[PDB]
This record gives structure tokens, C-alpha cells and sequence, in this order.
């Protein structure tokens, strides 16, 4: 119940909100049916439309107008946004020349320069060039501020997930809102984009910017702002908010416009009716900046222009219906549209199989255009399983492309044209980012960055602590004139051991067989050097990984590559080699096919054993060194050490000795050498964090050598490749993997094709950031690198996306 019998008077888009049934006078009475009776003509004037005329200039305040022309507008805050150019012979804030803004030039009182968040629904990041006719202020803004050719939105490429990320710097998985659709089944309730419930605080985790601010003594403009206040109001209304007094002005402040995604699902990305969206988006952008000018706020405020996602073309044509291809399609509930999410219908019903549902949607057409995964086998770059809001059957959707249940569904429910929510790789999806202002740079163009990293830059904006969040904070230090954030490196926690040889070969009864016994201080003394560590400054290019967890570890050092040995996992945490552009690829010795080697440095009882890979018919091993790579035959026997030893599927044995025998090579020789870094990933609770012992759920059977539920590579070169990898003297340049590590190759439909048809193609599907296997190893990468620390965090979110260009 709301009594709206108390009034707006003086209380128009008041800053707190108060408690019912008092009547609401603030910008999100009009979604809670609770605004006070004359909400509308207080609060939304509209006579005489949004800009002042030359009629109007001098007029005596009628207080019935929107906004206001008469002399003393400025001093009241009111004024039309172009009043100054229409009655006072300024000029348009776009007509001025760019000029760098070294510091905030502000009024006195103003404690900080205020940040503005202007953020525009479905505004591609392609827009910026193809639009760039026809929005002069916007294009003002990103040639004289600093600009990204593209901005990575998260997945799915929806609203609500990525507006909430921008404000909470967190994965969907983290904070709750994983889809514009949800069922939460521990609350048995659900969320809908149109609705109520939607509003309930339990579903909004984490900490939004707007909190982080008013907790830290901060104050905010609201956020949200009901669908039936203009644009031109908005933004009246921010500037007058800017003209309170010191004591109750907020220092931040957000608007959203609903377009150009509007249009955009109506008329497709590019459609022809898609000009005039974007033209108004420019004429609201330059109304905030004649406004901010007439403050002599322009060179005070930190702007910053953001998009939530893009948009594709997509038709009621292009939807895949999984009435045909399930039997039992009555049995379940489908979450349809450019992603799928999939449950059974009823919770009593016993007879439904995840199992079953899977393989009837697994590769059944040629052409098919979604592939299921189990969450848990989605992408590690998606980060999107760990929790209970995502059902454990998922579809990916290919672009351009719907899933839906069954065709009733789309024509009694062609409308649209354009849609959005597909892998956030895509190129389609990729939106915008500029920010402008006094602690931005001038004239700058930055790296293409993910959504996840601008809450901790509004936060240093801000000058506030960010809550624990999912950016990696100094990655965007780069963005910044002043207000950088100086992270340390995290402390290594375990110190490493460095074994000699301690243990007689006849010590071990591993079940393990190698022909080496086949015999000189020339190459005697030269294998102890190497065994000591003599190359291992052509391997270990970046200094050792630390170790950021309790653990108990060995560094091997070999010839042609140096390990770090998990006493715990009884494997390497990694292996790190470089092959140069010149290195040979040899293969196996036909007496070498089944050899395996006890590592005299290693006790039997931290060693794998050979017996346990016999026993266990489902399970074969590989090595992460690959003995291809090896830089003699006698550098070889290395390879075959028991230490480099790894569980592997036969399956994924496919995709690994493709990986080592092929693709090393061609990288090496087309990126003039690489350093590699490979070692095993155990996330089996999803969390995208490294497991403990305690929490693995598959051994090879008989014994504790625990089974990786992932693979991982991180492959560097020299930026400038006119330098080898061994000698570079500037910035690097990597991509990363992490593969998941399965019995089958079902993901693939392929993969009855030789390898060189399919598995390059499931690597790319599997690219991934440093800090991703950062998370999900405990391992601290490039320690020790002739580079600024912010220059090696922007490397480690890097993502190789193997899209084509923009
Ligand atoms: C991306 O960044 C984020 C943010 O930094 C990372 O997420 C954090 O990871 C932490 C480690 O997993 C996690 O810490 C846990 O917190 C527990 C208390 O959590 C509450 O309080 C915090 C702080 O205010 C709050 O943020 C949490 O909010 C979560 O849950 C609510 C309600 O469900 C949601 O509204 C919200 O969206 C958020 O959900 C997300 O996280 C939870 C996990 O917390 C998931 O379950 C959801 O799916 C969703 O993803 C909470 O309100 C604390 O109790 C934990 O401590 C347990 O474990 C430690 C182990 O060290 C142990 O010492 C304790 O004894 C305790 O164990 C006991 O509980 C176990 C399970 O019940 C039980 O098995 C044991 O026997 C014990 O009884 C733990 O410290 C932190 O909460 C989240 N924060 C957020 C916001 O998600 C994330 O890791 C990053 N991702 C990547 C890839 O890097
Ligand atoms: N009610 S409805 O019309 O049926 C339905 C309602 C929901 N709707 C719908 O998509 N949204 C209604 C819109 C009003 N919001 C808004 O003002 O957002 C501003 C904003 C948000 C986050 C920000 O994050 C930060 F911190 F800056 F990084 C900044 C600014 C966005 C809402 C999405 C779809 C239509
Ligand atoms: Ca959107
Ligand atoms: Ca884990
Ligand atoms: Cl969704
Ligand atoms: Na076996
Ligand atoms: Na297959
Ligand atoms: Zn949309």
C-alpha cells in the first residue's frame, strides 16, 4: 500500500528514498506504483519543449516550463542545455577545439572531480566507425579521451548480467544475475525481465558501485531510471543534482539510455532505421555537455561512454527446435533465445536423464546450430557454471542463430531482426568504451579490456576501496593520468625444494620399463650442469611461477626443460621450455614407445607408478615436456622421467600430441621462437579456483595420482617478433589455453578427422587469459621480466579471441 496522498512539492528526484506507504518523489516511484499524486506535473514538465529559442532568451520564469531561459536560470541550476548558446552567444560544447585537460579545472567546493556514467543499451562497438557521421559528440569525446577499439562484455551478452557486472566488477556467476530469465531453486522463485520480483534484493550479490561509494562516504545519484522519464529529464536532472550544495551533491552519477538496442532488435545492427537512434544518443550526449559547459563543469567531470553489449542479425527463420531432435521434449523446461539453459520440468520426475538429453542434442545434424555442454564443460573463459541459478545443461548458440523448445513457441508467443546474449568472443557482441575528463589520458587508444576491470577504475576515480571483486586492479593503470592503483606482487608462500640425486634406480617398484641402459668427462660433466640448472635461463624466461598456497614442491631442472614437482599431486604444478624458430621436431624411438624413467631425485613414495596406468583401462598417461621437442637423442631420456609424467584419457591424448608434435612448432616458427609453460588444472567444484587434495573426485584407479580436469598452456613470444623469444628486449605477447580434459572428444563433431581438422579449433574454442589459470592453479606467473608490474597485469588479462578484426 502506498498513501499518495502527500506531495512532490519541492521533493522532484529527491536523493533518498523513503520508506511506505509515504508517497515517493525519486526516480523509481513510477516501477513501484508509489509516486505521489502530482509526481507528473511537478516533476515531469514538459511545456515548451527541451531547448531555449530567441524568443525565450530574458523571459520572466514561468515555473510550468521544462526548463528555463530567464536570467536566472544558471544560479537555480534550470536552464535549457543550450542556453547559453541560443541567449549568451556560446558556443556548442562539439563546436570547441579539443584541449588536453592536465587537471580538474572545478568550482570551489567540489572536494573531487565528479564521475559521470553514460551508458547506452546494445551500442556495438563497430557503431564508433560506421556511425561516426552522425555522432560528432560522441566522436569528440573518443578522439580526445581515451578510447578502446572494443570493450568485452560478459556472458550471457544480456542487460541485466552486464549492467551489473559493470557496477560490481564480478563474474554473473558471483553476483546472481546470470540471465534476463532465472529460477533460483533454494528460494523456489523465479526472475523476469517484465515483473516484480525482479526487485527483491536476494538476487543483486556482491557490492555495486553505488554502495562501495555510500559506504565510503560518497554520495550517488540513483542509477535507475523508470522507462517513462525522457532523456532530455535525465539529464536535466543529473545537471541540477550537480548543482546542490557541497554538503549534498553526489560525486557519482549514471544515465541509461534504452537505445540503440531498441531499434536494434527491431531493425537488425545495421538496418537503415538504425541512423536516427544513433543521432539522438549523439544529441542526448552533446545536451550533457552544453550543460556540463554552462556549470563550467566540461574540464571537472570524468566521463565515462559504456555499452552493456552488442547486437546481431538474427531472424525467426534461424531457430533450431529441440522438438526435433528430443522424444521426451514435454519433460523439460527450456530457458530459449541465443543461449539455452535446460531443467526437467518436474522435480518428481525420476525418469529424467541429463545423460540421455545431452546425447540426443549432441552433433545429430550437419549443419546443427547450438552445441550442448554440461556447465561444468563450458569454456573456462565464460566463467559461467558456479551456480545454482545455471542449469547444469547449457546450449551454446551460434551467432545469428535461436534455440527455442518447439515452434509454437516462436510464432504464438518474423518481428525481430537483431538479438544479443551469445559467447562474449563474438565480434558482434563487443560494445564501446570511452572515458574523458581530468584523470583520463588525452588523445589515447588503449587495448581492447573485458567489463570485469572498470568497476576498480571508477573506484580509483572515486577514490575508494574497491569491494573484493573479479578485475585484476592496475591492469587498466594505463587508462589513467593520475589516480593510478600500485599493486605489489602477491608474496610467494611455499619455497621450492632442489633435489640432488638421492635414491638408487633399484629403490623403485614402479612397474616402469625403459631401454636406456646403454652407455667420458667430455658429456659427464655437462649433464650434471644441466641437471644444477646451466640452461635453465633459456627455459625459464620470466623466473620461476610462485607458489601462493602451503604445498610441497621440488624444481627439476633437465637440459631442455625445468619443473616444478608437486610432492602432493605427485606431478608438475608446471613444466616451462622455449623452442626457438630453429629447433627440430624428431619423433619417439621405436625402442623408446613405452619407456618410462624413475626420477632419481624424487623418493618412490612422491613418484607416479607405471602399474596404476596398466590397471586402469580408461586412463593412459602423457608428458608435459613433449619428447618431439627434445634437443638431442640423449636429452630425450629426460622426457621419459616418471616427473613428467601426466594422467591422460586416450581421447585426449588425440588433442595433446597434436598440441606438442604440430602446433608448438608452427607457433615457434611463426612467432620467431616460444617460451611454453604447461602443467595440469583441478577445478572439480566449478568455482574457477585450484582444488585441494581434499576436493578431487577421480584418481587413476588403485593409487592417489589424482586425475586434472584441465590442461594448461601459456605460450610467450616477444611482441616485436623481429626478436627471438630467448632475446627480447621490450613488451611480450601470449596466448593461453586451458582444455578440458575428457574421455570422449564428443565436443568435436569432427574428430573421426585427422586432428589437423578439429583440434586447433577446440583449442581456440578454449583460449584463455593468464588470470584465469592463475585462479585456477595458485601460481603467480612472469615475476621476474624487465616490464612495469601494471604492464604485466594488462598481459595477464590478455585474450587471444581468434576473432577477425572489427
Ligand atoms: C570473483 O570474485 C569474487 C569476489 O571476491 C570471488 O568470490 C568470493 O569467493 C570466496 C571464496 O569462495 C567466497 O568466500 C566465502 O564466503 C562465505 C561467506 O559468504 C557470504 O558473505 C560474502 C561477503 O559479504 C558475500 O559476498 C557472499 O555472497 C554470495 O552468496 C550470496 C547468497 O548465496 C549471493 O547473494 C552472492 O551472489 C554470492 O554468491 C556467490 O558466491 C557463493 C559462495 O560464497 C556461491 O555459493 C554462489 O554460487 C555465488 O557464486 C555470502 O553472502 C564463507 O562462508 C566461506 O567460508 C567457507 O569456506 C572456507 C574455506 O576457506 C572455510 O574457512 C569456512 O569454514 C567456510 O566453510 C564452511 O562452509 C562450507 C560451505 O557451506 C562447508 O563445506 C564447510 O564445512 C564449512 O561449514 C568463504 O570464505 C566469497 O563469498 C565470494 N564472494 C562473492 C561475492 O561471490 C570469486 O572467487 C572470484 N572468481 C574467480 C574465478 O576468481
Ligand atoms: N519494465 S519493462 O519496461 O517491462 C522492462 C524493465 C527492465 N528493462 C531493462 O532492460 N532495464 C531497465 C533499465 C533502467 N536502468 C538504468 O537506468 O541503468 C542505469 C545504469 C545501470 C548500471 C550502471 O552501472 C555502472 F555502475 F555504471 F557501471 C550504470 C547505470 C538499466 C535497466 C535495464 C527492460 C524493460
Ligand atoms: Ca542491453
Ligand atoms: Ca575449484
Ligand atoms: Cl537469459
Ligand atoms: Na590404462
Ligand atoms: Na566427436
Ligand atoms: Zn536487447
Amino acid at each position: 500500500w502506498t498513501a499518495t496522498s502527500g506531495s512532490c512539492k519541492g521533493r522532484c528526484f529527491e536523493l533518498q528514498e523513503v520508506g511506505p506507504p509515504d508517497c515517493r518523489c525519486d526516480n523509481l516511484c513510477k516501477s513501484y506504483s508509489s509516486c505521489c499524486h502530482d509526481f507528473d506535473e511537478l516533476c515531469l514538465k514538459t511545456a515548451r519543449g527541451w531547448e531555449c529559442t530567441k524568443d525565450r532568451c530574458g523571459e520572466v520564469r514561468n515555473e510550468e516550463n521544462a526548463c528555463h531561459c530567464s536570467e536566472d536560470c544558471l544560479s537555480r541550476g534550470d536552464c535549457c542545455t543550450n542556453y547559453q548558446v541560443v541567449c549568451k552567444g556560446e558556443s556548442h560544447w562539439v563546436d570547441d577545439d579539443c584541449e588536453e585537460i592536465k587537471v580538474p579545472e572545478c568550482p570551489a567546493g567540489f572536494v573531487r572531480p565528479p564521475l559521470i556514467i553514460f551508458s547506452v543499451d546494445g551500442f556495438r562497438a563497430s557503431y564508433m566507425k560506421k556511425g561516426s557521421k552522425v555522432m560528432p559528440n560522441i566522436e569528440k569525446l573518443r578522439s580526445c579521451g581515451t578510447h578502446a577499439p572494443y570493450m568485452r562484455p560478459v556472458y550471457p551478452t544480456k542487460t541485466f548480467p552486464n549492467l551489473y557486472t559493470l557496477a560490481t566488477g564480478l563474474y554473473p556467476e558471483s553476483h546472481g544475475i546470470v540471465g534476463n530469465s532465472m529460477y533460483d531453486p533454494v528460494f523456489d522463485a523465479s526472475f523476469h525481465l517484465r515483473g516484480r520480483e525482479k526487485f527483491n534484493h536476494r538476487w543483486w550479490g556482491g557490492q555495486p558501485l553505488w554502495i562501495t561509494a555510500t559506504k565510503q562516504g560518497v554520495r550517488a545519484g540513483t542509477f535507475f531510471w523508470s522507462v517513462s522519464i525522457p532523456h532530455e529529464r535525465r539529464i536535466l536532472t543529473i545537471l541540477q543534482w550537480l548543482s546542490l550544495p557541497d554538503n549534498e551533491r553526489p560525486s557519482v552519477y549514471a544515465f541509461y539510455s534504452e537505445q540503440p538496442d531498441f531499434s536494434g532488435h527491431k531493425y537488425g545492427p545495421f538496418g537503415p532505421e538504425m541512423t536516427n537512434p544513433l543521432r539522438e544518443i549523439d544529441k542526448t550526449v552533446g545536451q550533457l555537455m552544453d550543460g556540463l559547459k554552462q556549470l563550467r563543469l566540461h574540464r571537472c567531470v570524468n566521463v565515462i561512454f559504456v555499452g552493456d553489449h552488442g547486437m546481431e542479425d538474427v531472424t525467426c527463420d534461424r531457430t533450431e527446435f529441440l522438438s526435433n531432435y528430443l522424444t521426451n521434449v514435454d519433460d523439460i523446461t527450456l530457458v530459449p533465445g541465443t543461449l539455452g539453459r535446460i531443467r526437467a520440468k518436474s522435480i518428481n520426475n525420476s525418469k529424467y536423464d541429463p545423460k540421455t538429453i545431452i546425447a540426443a542434442l549432441t552433433c545429430k545434424k550437419p549443419d546443427q546450430h547450438f552445441k550442448p555442454y554440461m556447465k561444468q564443460h563450458l569454456p573456462k573463459r565464460l566463467h559461467y557454471a558456479n551456480n545454482r541459478r545455471i542449469e547444469d545443461i547449457h546450449l551454446l548458440v551460434d551467432r545469428r542463430w535461436h534455440v527455442a523448445r518447439k515452434p509454437l513457441d516462436v510464432y504464438k508467443k518474423c518481428f525481430f531482426q537483431g538479438d544479443h546474449g551469445f559467447d562474449n568472443k563474438v565480434n558482434s557482441m563487443q560494445t564501446v568504451f570511452v572515458g574523458y575528463g581530468p584523470t583520463f589520458k588525452y588523445r589515447t587508444k588503449v587495448p581492447p579490456f573485458e567489463n570485469i576491470e572498470l568497476y576498480n577504475v571508477m573506484c580509483d576515480l572515486l577514490g575508494l576501496k574497491p569491494a573484493p571483486n573479479n578485475g585484476t586492479h592496475g591492469s587498466l593503470n594505463h587508462l589513467l593520468r593520475t589516480n593510478t592503483f600500485r599493486p605489489t606482487m602477491p608474496d610467494e608462500v611455499s619455497r621450492p625444494n632442489y633435489p640432488g640425486i638421492m635414491y638408487l634406480q633399484s629403490e623403485f617398484d614402479l612397474g616402469c620399463t625403459c631401454d636406456d641402459k646403454v652407455e667420458n668427462k667430455l658429456e659427464e660433466l655437462n649433464k650434471r650442469l644441466h641437471t644444477k640448472g646451466s640452461t635453465k635461463e633459456r627455459h625459464l624466461l620470466y623466473g620461476r611461477p610462485a607458489v601462493l598456497y602451503r604445498t610441497s614442491y621440488d624444481i627439476l631442472y633437465h637440459t631442455d626443460f625445468e619443473s616444478g614437482y608437486s610432492e602432493i599431486f605427485l606431478m608438475p604444478l608446471w613444466t616451462s621450455y622455449t623452442i626457438s624458430k630453429q629447433a627440430e621436431v624428431s619423433s619417439i624411438p621405436e625402442h623408446l614407445t613405452n619407456c618410462v624413467r624413475p626420477d632419481v631425485r624424487v623418493s618412490p613414495g612422491f613418484s607416479q607408478n607405471c602399474l596404476a596406468y596398466k590397471n586402469d583401462k580408461q586412463m593412459s598417461y602423457g608428458f608435459l615436456f613433449p619428447p618431439y621437442l627434445s634437443s638431442s637423442p640423449e636429452a630425450k631420456y629426460d622426457a621419459f622421467l616418471v616427473t613428467n609424467m601426466v594422467p591422460m584419457y586416450p581421447a585426449f591424448k588425440r588433442v595433446w600430441a597434436y598440441f606438442q608434435r604440430v602446433l608448438v612448432k608452427k607457433y615457434a616458427s611463426e612467432r620467431n621462437g616460444v617460451n611454453v609453460i604447461s602443467g595440469p588444472i583441478f577445478d572439480y567444484n566449478y568455482d574457477g579456483l585450484r582444488d585441494t587434495e581434499d576436493e578431487i573426485k577421480q584418481y587413476v584407479e588403485g593409487s592417489s595420482i589424482p586425475v586434472p580436469t584441465h590442461y594448461y598452456s601459456i605460450i610467450t613470444s616477444c611482441l616485436d617478433f623481429t626478436q627471438p623469444a630467448d632475446k627480447c628486449d621490450g613488451p611480450l605477447s601470449v596466448s593461453s589455453f586451458i582444455l578440458p580434459h575428457r574421455p570422449d572428444n564428443d565436443e568435436s563433431c569432427n574428430s573421426s578427422e585427422d586432428e589437423s581438422k578439429w583440434v586447433e579449433e577446440l583449442m581456440k574454442m578454449h583460449t584463455a587469459r593468464v588470470r584465469d589459470i592463475e585462479h585456477l592453479t595458485g601460481l603467480d606467473f612472469y615475476r621476474k621480466t624487465s616490464r612495469s608490474y601494471s604492464e604485466i597485469l594488462t598481459l595477464k588479462t590478455y585474450l587471444h579471441t581468434y576473432e577477425s578484426e572489427i
